[PDB]
């Protein structure tokens, strides 16, 4: 009943609310990962920083979806944000393998929303996802793959040198 | 004879582009009318005038960008009469903005219909042109007009004066 | 019944509304001319630019008349803007001959409005037209005449060189 | 096994810090909800939106500072679900700010309860951390919210519009 | 042994990307040939040479961006021979630009065919990549080549000299 | 007809210049393949990728300078197919750099053979062109590749990672 709502399906509106929740859950997971690597008994500041920066990127992704929801005349509906899947994240390689799986899951959710937009002929939604999400996800997944290949190469002394010489401080 | 440049450009899309030019010029003309109406001595809402005069220029630029697209794809611009605006007098700010919102939703629907035609004819250059330069601009403008109407309803007159003074740009 | 209206005849008010329409029709004609010369099969960018600049000048002329109408307490009344007289404009020389005829017609309409102002003793109108329209029209008609003389001189290779060496890009 | 750094840091304070993290994240999430609610086209109070969006970030920073403290003292961060906000729709500015004031007083009481626990366990580093970074910030924010509610009551609507225009930052 | 990163990236798209890399390299090589031909002492049209040399670099950049895309999606670049250009001598400016326009329309058709494959395989990242970096670039270049050919026909030699002096950049 | 400018320029040198253009283009293409191989997600040695991508551009510039020389002397550029690179996958950094060193020594031998032909045909402008723009560049590049291989052998993997991080430019 929004005065502005036009060509905006209830199915897309609900899927947007679910994708907000998925972004907030990813942000929360990266917050957990970020602080884990700053424990005195882990102490990999570059790994901490990498995950803390991703926590902020995923939260910005959620906020952009909420702005889209308001711009199209849908109604934001919030759900609980589930705690992250682990309390302790293991070595850098295991943490980045978990991050890569979570990003591929988020990318699949974005591609599923794009498919719904295409099926409901909502080209504003298609363009929003292509402009702000799909290439960002491809570039981030590629960067995580590159990191995992280098962590496998240096496999520990190798994990220290990866944090010192690849990751930003 | 067919343009030396024309490629993957349907005659139906070419004709629809010419109609969208006319719809943009008609919207521009309506906003010009609205703009000067609010600058009458017996209406005298300069911020409302300015809002509509800026939209008259934005819709004219939308028309010009479509004409450039028509030339870039090798179609032929065909102009029709630009119909005079639907009203001579536009009433209070709220009634004028309700008219503007209906006009923008109509223009948005015309853009979405052209996008559907492009998608059916597999003209991805057209789809990307509309998505890049029109569809998000229409969403943002319709949202801003909605916000304005909610605030005009809230202040409903003294409220109309304060809206023009404290929300609209001069 | 305007609180401001003074020495402003209904005849002048109606003639101002007609001159607005004539300026908008001239603007629309120049818009058509401007895009015609940017067709891939015409491709005279300087001629396109010349007409696009005139489209904006004629629209500004209409807007100035509307501001005058409001300043004097008249009421703007809009009519349909008739489509331009041609869909295709021929060579540069033929297009500029059509433009010169249209400007002389607009100049005659301005001189007719000045005559009406003089007959109705509306010196504010006389001064408005003299300050903002009559000399502009004389200078533009002179410039169009100069252009036509040069297009006749170079009469094609000549039309190309005129666009390259006389017209602005 | 106990951290190599842990010193004078009770397991009860460690657990209370984890709960205060969750309370700050829940407050952040509530303010995010409030922030986007006031930017709906049918609410359209941008200054109210901005006020709550800025508080969402301040509460998230409060959570992050507590997690840094947990690591600095050799405790272990343990995360729980962040409960969704108590409302989906927040009503007029005054009702939303009354909800925010009650949430801030609840958070302030949680901080004061943690300070009492620190004082009982003689953890002066914790007492000073809360005093330096939380307790005065909560006092100042609660005072500002009180001032806002007094002005919203004064202008009680046209008054709600003028409060958003003339008191709140854009 | 499927890439750790590969997601929603069909073997058909992967193969078509490798073919489009080869088509871009062949276009680059053709423009290199055109560029040096116009700088022969017995042709000596520096502006025409520069036009084609710049296009050789643009088409090579197009190939490199496709190879970066292939790596970003987890596909594997497979290179083939780059076929020598279709002519050794390119005739007058007008004949060379007619051959260039035919080659660009062929490349644009290959880009549109890849977009159709992306649309059929629901690979929206591919669709957006082509729309953002290739399809509008091709439309604008084809339009520019059409404009050039119209002016070369107009001045048809002394005309070809004046076109190179007064239209083309040095 | 002979060029109006051609002087002291043998048909043998003209043909050998055309072959050396093709050899430079094939070396460029090989380095392009190496450059993208090392940017695969499952190789991910950005400094190695950068090293080869920079060489791809240097070899292409070498080809372009030979084509400019061909035109300056009044010869006629004749292009052949550019053969695809000898491998699709290049192995570890050390194996790729061993393949690059063998390819550069082959290119250096072709440059020395062209110099010998110039000396035999008493073409001192050719001799000076090769000495000034090619022979010292090849010696310096081969020396740098030898240095790289010695360091890759020293650090032989963790060593390969550290070489890319601490020796190669990003």
């Amino acid at each position: 009943t929004s005065q502005i709502r036009q060509n905006y399906s209830t199915e897309v509106e609900a899927a947007v609310n679910r994708l907000v929740n998925l972004h907030l859950r990813a942000s929360y997971t990266y917050l957990s990962l970020g602080f884990f690597f700053d424990r005195d008994d882990v102490a990999l500041e570059g790994v901490g920083h990498f995950f803390r920066e991703l926590a902020e990127e995923k939260r910005e992704g959620a906020e952009r979806l909420l702005e889209f929801q308001n711009d199209r005349g849908g109604r934001a509906l919030f759900q609980d944000v589930q705690k992250p899947s682990q309390d302790e994240w293991g070595k850098t390689q295991e943490a980045m393998e978990a991050a890569l799986a979570m990003e591929k899951n988020l990318n699949q959710a974005l591609l599923d929303l794009h498919a719904l937009g295409s099926a409901r002929a909502d080209p504003h939604l298609c363009d929003f996802l292509e402009s702000h999400y799909l290439d960002k996800e491809v570039k981030l997944i590629k960067k995580m793959g590159n990191h995992l290949t280098n962590l496998r190469r240096v496999a520990s002394l190798g994990e220290y040198l990866f944090e010192r010489l690849t990751l930003k401080h």
